[PDB]
């Protein structure tokens, strides 16, 4: 089997993608943030406190012929940016671009965090990292495409963002029209449940490649690109004017600017971020200020590429016995 849906961004500086998810019977349809760095299938739902519900679409479980309490079952997470959520679980039917899952741990908030509430256009996330990660106690639950695998025509998925543009998450093949070139496959580490592996350097703007090793994660549900505090200086000092605010909580530049791209290296092959995509705007309305979209990973513990680096590139997440990850420019 195969699956295909489209990938769409919140707003106008994509701070996040939605994805359509069928659950249950008939088909509730939520849309949910693709979070290759969590592990967690979870909803707004009937369960969750009312006034922490704003506009969010909501999966009802006892409407749904197929759901099933996973009795027993609670689940508790937290993200980078200091959100959180937590609930119980169900088991349900859930098909995306067409591919389905029968049993699926589909885990009801309870309660999320100020964060979510404000998001009315994510209806929850769909985790897929290692389930090794997946918060679910006492009995841990498998991912959509854990569960998926052993069906799909081969074991991938693929994440092909776009800039202020939809895009695709395919589920068992690989789109050959997608991308241009070839694809170069990198080794990856799950010893920390994510998908990990290691750069072999960057350049900023037209400057000489510096070869270096990067290690750090593929992870949709980041917005930015996190990286080294010295790669990072190395990049900002190229934009007059640009600076580390403490107040703001990260590099600001002149909104006049024009930034320039930022390569990194998979393998001998090299992927380019326009300058166009390290712009996050204002960094309040009507600001001159303008927000990057390249950061210190210092005090997070991990480097992340994020949305950022991953949406300029078709990116293979390769859940064969021995998994890798595979980028193609686009």
């Amino acid at each position: 089997s195969t699956g295909s849906a489209t990938t769409t961004p919140i707003d106008s500086l994509d701070d996040a993608y939605i994805t359509p998810v069928q659950i249950g019977t008939p088909a509730q349809t939520l849309n949910l943030d693709f979070d290759t760095g969590s592990s967690d299938l979870w909803v707004f739902s009937s369960e969750t406190t009312a006034s922490e519900v704003d506009g969010q679409t909501i999966y009802t479980p006892s409407k749904s012929t197929t759901a099933k309490l996973l009795s027993g079952a609670t689940w508790s997470i937290s993200y980078g940016d200091g959100s959180s959520s937590s609930g119980d679980v169900y088991t349900d039917t859930v098909s995306v671009g067409g591919l389905t899952v029968t049993g699926q741990a589909v885990e009801s908030a309870k309660k999320v965090s100020s964060s979510f509430t404000e998001d009315s256009t994510i209806d929850g996330l769909l985790g897929l990292a290692f389930s090794t990660l997946n918060t679910v106690s006492p009995t841990q639950q498998k991912t959509f495409f854990d569960n998926a695998k052993a069906s799909l025509d081969s074991p991938v998925f693929t994440a092909d963002l776009g800039y202020h543009a939809p895009g695709t998450y395919n589920f068992g093949f690989i789109d050959t029209t997608a991308y241009t070139g070839s694809i170069t496959y990198t080794a990856v580490s799950t010893k920390q449940g994510f998908w990990e592996w290691t750069s072999t350097g960057y350049a900023v703007g037209s400057g000489t490649f510096k070869s270096t090793s990067i290690d750090g994660i593929a992870d949709t549900g980041t917005t930015l690109l996190y990286l080294p505090a010295t790669v990072v200086s190395a990049y900002w000092a190229q934009v007059s004017g640009a600076k580390s605010s403490s107040s703001v909580g990260g590099y600001v530049f002149p909104c006049s600017a024009t930034l320039p791209s930022f390569t990194f290296g998979v393998g001998s092959a090299r992927i380019v971020i326009p300058g166009d995509y390290i712009d996050f705007g204002p960094i309040s309305t009507g600001s001159s200020s303008c927000f990057g979209g390249i950061q210190s990973s210092a005090g997070i513990g991990i480097n992340i590429f994020g949305d950022v680096a991953l949406k300029a590139a078709f990116v293979v997440f390769n859940g064969a016995t021995t998994p890798t990850l595979g980028f193609a420019s686009k």
